[PDB]
């Protein structure tokens, strides 16, 4: 017997929400008495929404969709319930060990994979085409690359997001750089590699290759790349059933992925991704558990990936001849096992603000690739007081 109320909060986009409310509401075909009470709750919000009902015990959801970083985030201050020896947990063994890694604070497990990702470089084929070009594999090859589909075709070759830190990892290791030395505590953003990576994005549109606005970001690129603005793009597959939607690619046809360009010193894409967690104070904690089960369970994530083409965190689901042979998945799936791993801190998430800041402030040229990189790395010294 399970029954009662689940409150889940997702934080899926416009895209994805449809799908992750049905997959959500059909808990209840097996569990008739339980009630699943869908929340979509935006991205930018949800951290700050969930420690608020969490820290006064009032509203907090049974069931939240946790970012990777924000497991140790919520975690470190008690907000969520363990699952270690729960109904939470079955074949945790299917998992990628790097979806595991982010599931686990202080020797105990606070949530389960749902999705692994990490950023690709998107692009129009029908355009590259026209300009004659093809897909650049680096920085240097983007740049001449952009000034072809300029010179041919009028569109932009890249939308630089720069609004949102994430997407300056990219750069920054194909610039041969890292945020941290995990093992040895040292603080390595503000090596030259991080002053590279700041100059090579103001570089990207200063000289036109590639567009950039600093607020909106995510409609703004979403509109220049489904409007053919720009050529190119740097997303995740969080953006492909969006980026169909649109006249220019509903012939999934003419959407091609390639792994994000090397830098001057080699190539590399961030880890990033989704967990499920249960809040410590729920009141249907058995009901919340089984919920966590059946949204991580093979089938659904099989689902998902039908449905949205995100990527499952079970090496079993990869298996079954249907998610073996979407196009996206098949590209993205060795990309991931490629990406970079962070250190899963309590204060991993915070390591993107002072990115954050200091990669706008370089884009619009108030601050040097210089200034900036040591800007970045005087914080990250501040943020963790047992670094170097
Ligand atoms: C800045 C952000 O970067 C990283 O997070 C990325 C996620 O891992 C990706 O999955 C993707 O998230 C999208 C979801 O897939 C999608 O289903 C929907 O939820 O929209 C999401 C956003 O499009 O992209 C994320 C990057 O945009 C990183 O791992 C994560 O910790 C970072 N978030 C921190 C930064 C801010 C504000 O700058 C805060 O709002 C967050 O709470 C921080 O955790």
């Amino acid at each position: 017997e399970l029954s009662g109320t689940v409150t889940f909060w997702d934080t899926s986009n416009e895209a994805e929400k449809a799908t992750y409310q049905a997959l959500a509401e059909g808990f209840e075909k097996e569990h008739p008495k339980v009630d699943v009470k869908y929340v979509n709750v935006p991205f930018g919000e949800a951290n700050a929404k969930f420690k608020n009902a969490a820290g006064g015990n009032s509203g907090a959801p049974d069931v939240m969709r946790t970012e990777v970083a924000w497991v140790a985030d919520f975690a470190s201050i008690g907000y969520l319930a363990p699952l270690d020896g729960t109904p939470a947990l079955d074949d945790g063994s299917d998992h990628l060990p790097q979806a595991a890694a982010s599931t686990r604070y202080e020797g105990k497990t606070y949530a389960v994979p749902q999705v692994i990702d990490t950023l690709a470089l998107f692009y129009n084929k029908e355009l590259l085409t026209k300009a004659g070009v093809e897909v650049p594999g680096s920085v240097a090859e983007l740049k001449t690359a952009a000034a072809e589909i300029t010179e041919k075709t009028g569109a932009t070759g890249l939308y630089l997001r720069g609004d949102d830190p994430y997407w300056f990892l990219p750069y920054l290791y194909g610039e041969g750089g890292d945020l941290v030395d995990e093992k040895n505590k040292t603080v390595t953003v503000d090596d030259e590699a991080g002053v590279r990576a700041y100059r090579v994005i103001k570089d990207l549109v200063d000289s036109k290759a590639a567009i950039t606005d600093a607020s909106d970001g995510w409609n703004n690129m979403q509109n220049a790349f489904k409007s053919g603005k720009v050529a190119m793009m740097v997303n995740g597959p969080w953006a492909i059933e969006d980026v169909k939607a649109g006249a220019r690619f509903k012939d999934a046809g003419n959407l091609g992925v390639a792994p994000v360009p090397a830098g001057s010193a080699g190539q590399g894409s961030p880890q990033g991704g989704w967990n499920l967690s249960v809040y410590a104070g729920s009141k249907n904690l058995d009901a919340s558990y089984a919920f966590v089960k059946y949204m991580s369970s093979a089938k659904v994530q099989q689902q998902t990936t039908e449905k949205l083409s995100l990527l499952p965190t079970r090496t079993s689901v990869y298996e079954v001849p249907s998610v073996a042979d979407n196009e996206m998945v098949k590209f993205f799936k060795p990309a991931v096992d490629k990406a970079v791993e962070r250190p899963w801190i309590a204060e991993g998430n915070a390591l993107f603000e002072p990115i954050r800041l200091q990669m706008a402030n370089v884009l619009s040229g108030e601050t040097s690739p210089d200034e900036a990189a040591a800007n970045t790395g005087d914080a990250y010294r501040k943020l963790l007081k047992d670094y170097k």
